[PDB]
């Protein structure tokens, strides 16, 4: 069992051939490759190369393919001395990976001229000037649907209508209340207008990257396309319900189906983080905390029941109770837990103010708990990114 | 910025949201959308000062979620600004 | 137990200071220390529910102290836990 010496910059390290032999296409495992650096007169390979290094490289011929960076030494200085002494792509994957990074894809356009030249300016903003007009506009037209969504709530506009004091209960005015806009096709609602265009352009987009992309097949995969749809689906889907029940008695049959769909509107809110990094963080955050965020809501259910339950009871003989069932008192439980503290609930007796101080005691550790480390993962994501 | 950005996200979801779970009863504390904001970024930074609240069972579901939602948007951003300062 | 314990010692603390501060007030909200300890813990913990409330400067400054005071004392022992926790 030969021995051989190998000298780092003076540091010296031994080994025996057959651990080296282990790996052939490597540096040292390569009687051809190492040549070059032998010395005769002390029968020893010179390295004239990085120290604190060396142990990890020589631990991974002894290891039998452990590669695990010294926590001395900084990540790219280790990386170049993998990829000095050829230790392959391989190791290399591996060691990226635990060291925390995966990364690989790229859908490039089929080339064809067209479709590569429409899907750089409708995806990758820097493409060129025109990418990033195409994308300051969707800006504006998204912040544009949201202030006019909000706007359609305002009593100056929605409080004036052909029944604003009570007289009747006109169709066309119960269905512009319901839905927030009057449908028409002479276009006589500014509402409708600014909400008809802004689908227009949402529809465009979505439709022109369903035809611009690479791949169709990973499509509905993409949050991003999938918000993309649904910033749309109310839309088209109030169309079709009303027309579709174009009388009183059958609108008010599907009302609320109608008003779920309104509320499916501001969805639209989310269309921005396609132009937003930090909102993507959020996303990879909290994709990554699904369990600790689950432990939050689970833990705050448990107290929420218990404190509810005490609370209730210990009001109960009272005439003035302000909990009249235990499910009645959630509502105060989780105001309490939360610390947001309304005041619309508050528990009178001695025992119910007891039940509420420990309440509020138990909401701050509760959700002190699980928080860090979902703030831990957005802080992890938020520097990697920056 | 990031702070305020994801607070003015779930103040116009919580505010829309609430705001249509109140719609259909007479003692309505939410006039319009816009007027919720107030009540949502009183919430979101558990101030719950009580001027407004919610009276419906979606209302109060979604406040719930709006509490919790705050608690972890505030959150998330401070901690590196603490940081900075320490 | 030292939560319990800091928190226990602020109520006494803080209640016995705004019951005094508001005592010469016909329109006084504590009737008396041991009630105060109810508004104490209300305002420590930052609930602030507002069914107990001081009405005048003393009682104000009392307060004020009360909140702040509030927040070191939980701040204190709860990293500790979340750290065992974690
Ligand atoms: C509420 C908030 C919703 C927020 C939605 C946010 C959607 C974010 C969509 C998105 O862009 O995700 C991409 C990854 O996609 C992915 O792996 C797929 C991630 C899916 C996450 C789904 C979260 C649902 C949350 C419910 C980013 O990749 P990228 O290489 O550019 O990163 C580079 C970066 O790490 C800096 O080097
Ligand atoms: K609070
Ligand atoms: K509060
Ligand atoms: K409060
Ligand atoms: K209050």
């Amino acid at each position: 069992s030969e021995r051989v010496v190998i000298n780092i910059s003076g540091l010296r390290f031994e080994t025996q051939l057959k651990t080296l032999a282990q790996f052939p296409e490597t540096l040292l495992g390569d009687p051809k490759k190492r040549m070059r650096y032998f010395d005769p007169l002390r029968n020893e390979y010179f390295f004239d190369r990085n120290r604190p290094s060396f142990d990890a490289i020589l631990y991974y011929y002894q290891s039998g393919g452990r590669l695990r960076r010294p926590v001395n030494v900084p990540l790219d200085i280790f990386s170049e001395e993998i990829r000095f002494y050829e230790l392959g792509e391989e190791a290399m994957e591996m060691f990226r990976e635990d060291e925390g990074y995966i990364k690989e894809e790229e859908r490039p356009l089929p080339e064809n001229e067209f479709q590569r030249q429409v899907w750089l300016l409708f995806e990758y903003p820097e493409s060129s000037g025109p990418a990033r007009i195409i994308a300051i506009v969707s800006v504006m037209v998204i912040l544009i649907s949201i202030v006019s969504f909000c706007l359609e709530t305002l009593p100056i506009f929605r409080d004036e209508n052909e029944d604003m004091h009570g007289g009747g209960v006109t169709f066309h005015t119960y269905s512009q209340s319901t839905i927030g806009y009057q449908q028409s096709t002479s276009f006589t609602d500014p509402f409708f207008i600014v909400e008809t265009l802004c689908i227009i352009w949402f529809s465009f987009e979505f439709l022109v990257r369903f035809f611009a992309c690479p791949s169709k097949a990973g499509f509905f995969t993409n949050i991003m396309n999938i918000i993309d749809i649904v910033a749309i689906i109310p839309y088209y889907v109030t169309i079709f319900l009303t027309e579709s029940n174009k009388s009183v008695l059958q609108f008010q049959n599907v009302r609320r189906v109608v008003q779920i769909f309104r509320i499916m509107r501001i969805l639209r809110i989310f269309k921005l983080s396609r132009h937003s990094k930090g909102l993507q963080i959020l996303g990879q955050t909290l994709k990554a905390s699904m369990r600790e965020l689950g432990l939050l809501i689970f833990f705050l259910f448990i107290g929420v029941i218990l404190f509810s339950s005490a609370v209730y009871f210990a009001e109960a003989d009272e005439r003035d109770s302000q909990f009249p069932s235990i499910p009645d008192a959630f509502w105060w439980a989780v105001v309490s837990m939360t610390t947001v503290g309304y005041g619309d609930m508050v528990p009178t007796t001695i025992g119910g103010k007891i039940v509420g101080s420990l309440c509020a005691i138990a909401g701050v550790l509760t959700i002190a708990l699980p928080v860090p480390v979902i703030v831990s993962n957005f802080n992890y994501f938020y520097h990697r990114e920056t």
